[PDB]
């Protein structure tokens, strides 16, 4: 008897707003690209941290009816997609355009340094440091975000990018308040579409979420 | 968004078997049900106490074999229509053996120091069904009529229905459309409707929600982390 939040219910409205990635963060996105990483399957849980992240934000707003507080996958074999939403803290639109925009991350001007200072391939730095969220970049074509804030009285957003030089915002009907991924997948990375695939991989961690986690509808920890 | 797993799905498929209540388990229904005992409220946390021990019966039956884990929830209903209250968890449930033994008997250690204690002493039942509890007899303070769906965990286990009005005699009988766990469904007395109102179950239930070990609904609404 499985459990799905996931589903599409979002739409677009109105314009779109185009903003380019920080230079570091394009210098970032190359060397991933053009690396030969071949531990692509880090992505899920570089989300799946960040969605746990996001769900003890929602905690810290909390005192004396509880809100909701999962993290969801969802393959489609079909569309090519990886899916993961959270059901935490959401991102204003500010945050939306620095957060998944910038170098702030610490591990990753760490990254950056390391490229200068090691006599090291790329692939192997990556797999020192990791890089976040784009992480996502590994396997995407192009990554489709929405997000609304927990915040009363926010709006929803989508954030759209294929991780080469910009990104784009537009105000969203639709949005629960957290944040939904979806990973449209490379052709040669449509794995990661398969629940086996995906399984197997947060099987191996899915013991220390922190948040009740789910794959398809089915609840993968304690 | 709510969250709610109760319905109704039973139905009785089976024969009914009639049982008698051991020798004690009447006396102490007898005794608590003519107790001017007013802390009724009581069953709602007896009630919810054993639907987390099922569910941490469940527990104990998990390895990491590879596929999901099963769902592992607590949830209450009221219905003011009906004049009930219900709760339902998803926990290791009870085969046929279990409800006669389980239901049926006074086992439980706190019903044996109660009934010692009202025999050898001058406090009255008021008091010291107070201090021990009665566990899930306390369900007859409120009750007219219990009505009760379980089945095993135990793979092959059939689902059966246990019904009492508490008095005497209780009924068992297979039933179809049993969830794996256990399903309360009180039908209240006419002087305990407010058991049926939502913001009663509320107020009572908060006072010690944030102790319950396992996620707790009232009417489809999440009340602890
Ligand atoms: N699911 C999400 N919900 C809300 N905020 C998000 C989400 N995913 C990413 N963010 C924001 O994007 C930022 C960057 O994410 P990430 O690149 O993983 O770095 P980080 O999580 O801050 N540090 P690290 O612990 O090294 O991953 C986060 O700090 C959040 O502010
Ligand atoms: N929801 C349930 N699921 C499974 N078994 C149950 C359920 N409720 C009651 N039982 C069974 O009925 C027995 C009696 O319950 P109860 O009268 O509360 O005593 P107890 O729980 O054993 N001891 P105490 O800790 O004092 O409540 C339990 O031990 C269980 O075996
Ligand atoms: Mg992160
Ligand atoms: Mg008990």
């Amino acid at each position: 008897p499985l459990h799905s939040i996931i589903s599409s219910t979002e739409s677009v409205q109105g314009s779109t707003s185009k903003h380019e990635f920080q230079a570091e963060t394009k210098k970032l996105l190359d060397i991933v690209a053009r690396s030969l990483y071949s531990e692509k399957e880090v992505f899920i849980r570089e989300l799946i941290s960040n969605a746990s992240d996001a769900l003890e934000k929602l905690r810290h707003k909390l005192v004396s009816a509880l809100p909701e507080m999962e993290i969801h996958l969802q393959t489609n074999a079909e569309k090519g997609t990886i899916t993961i939403q959270d059901t935490g803290i959401g991102m204003t639109q500010e945050e939306l355009v620095s957060n998944l925009g910038t170098i702030a991350r610490s591990g990753s001007k760490a990254f950056l340094d390391a490229l200068q200072n090691q006599a090291e391939a790329s692939s192997k730095i990556i797999g020192q440091f990791g890089v976040g969220f784009y992480s996502a970049f590994m396997v995407a074509d192009r990554v489709e975000v929405y997000s609304r804030s927990a915040a009363p009285g926010s709006l929803g957003y989508q954030w759209l990018s294929d991780g080469s030089g910009v990104f784009e915002i537009a105000e969203a009907s639709g949005v629960r308040t957290g944040t939904k991924i979806i990973i449209h997948l490379k052709s040669d990375c449509k794995e990661f579409s398969s629940e086996a695939r995906v399984r197997d991989v947060v099987t191996k961690y899915s013991n220390f979420v922190s948040f009740p986690l789910y794959l398809n509808g089915r609840r993968m920890n304690t």
